[PDB]
């Protein structure tokens, strides 16, 4: 299939080269597979979900999202126009307030939660989760991304925007989850990505078109942006049965696109997500 005029980073995940604005990808669209948002909340109404997002859990006295980003991570993840994986069930979990803060209890929470949950939903081709979201180094948070990852679910985390090593930050720092970084339409790194040893893969972040509550859309930036297209990869090749849930990050790095970034630092990898859709 073939999506024209494409927001770039869609375009990006399915082409050897920076450049071009037409999304390529399997009709399968990860169909029979699910991913958790852990965020903001979803607008589930918004016509671009099509009836497949739904809330499933709200820490906090309403399941809506009140600020947008889990709306726009979830756009990226499985819209109709907006996402990788267009045809994917997608679950809301708030964990965050509508200021976008949230206390690492309630996180850890959440988590805990989708490993249980997905136990309660149809998702024979797989269960990814994606989680725009962090803080600070904390070995209980990082130890929670590594139960919901051994539970059996595709864990994409983001990195970070400070500029800096990632290492420090949960739960990004968790070696057992993706933790994805951030890069822009000329394959530059994201001025603001973190970066270090523990990164697993980089994907659009600069710059990115999706889902806004109120019906709308925006572009925003951050690895809050580059997580969800790794996040709809997975569920979009888990569909497609190229890998499972504890392979796919691996599986993801093997296939993506090898030494095209630039200010990636020494000892971090140049490995940019990429679907090889042959059409």
């Amino acid at each position: 299939a073939a999506q024209t005029n494409a927001p770039w980073g869609l375009a990006r995940i399915s082409s050897t080269s920076p450049g071009t604005s037409t999304y390529y990808y399997d009709e399968s669209a990860g169909q029979g597979s699910c991913v958790y948002v852990i965020d903001t909340g979803i607008e589930a109404s918004h016509p671009e979900f099509e009836g497949r997002a739904q809330m499933v859990k709200t820490y906090y006295y309403s399941s809506r999202d009140g600020n947008g980003h889990g709306t726009h991570c979830a756009g990226t993840v499985g819209s109709r126009t907006y996402g990788v994986a267009k045809k994917t069930q997608l679950f809301g979990v708030k964990v965050l307030d509508d200021n976008g803060s949230g206390q690492y209890s309630t996180i850890i929470a959440g988590m805990d939660f989708v490993a249980s949950d997905k136990n309660n939903r149809n998702c024979p081709k797989g269960v990814v989760a994606s989680l725009s979201l962090g803080g600070g180094y904390s070995s209980s948070v990082n130890s929670a991304a590594a139960r919901l990852q051994s539970s059996g679910v595709m864990v994409a985390v983001a990195a970070g925007n400070n500029n800096a090593d990632a290492r420090n930050y949960s739960p990004a720092s968790e070696p057992s989850v993706c933790t994805v970084g951030a890069s822009d339409r000329y394959d530059r790194r994201s001025s603001f990505s973190n970066y270090g040893s523990v990164l697993d893969i980089f994907g659009p972040g600069t710059d990115i078109l999706s889902t806004w509550i109120g019906g709308s859309t925006r572009s925003i930036s951050g690895t809050s942006m580059a997580t969800p297209h790794v996040a709809g990869l997975a569920a979009y090749l888990m569909t497609l049965g190229k890998t499972t849930a504890a392979s796919a990050c691996r599986y993801i790095a093997d296939t993506a696109n090898k030494g095209d970034l630039s200010n990636i630092p020494f000892g971090t990898v140049n490995l940019l997500a990429y679907n090889n859709y042959q059409a």
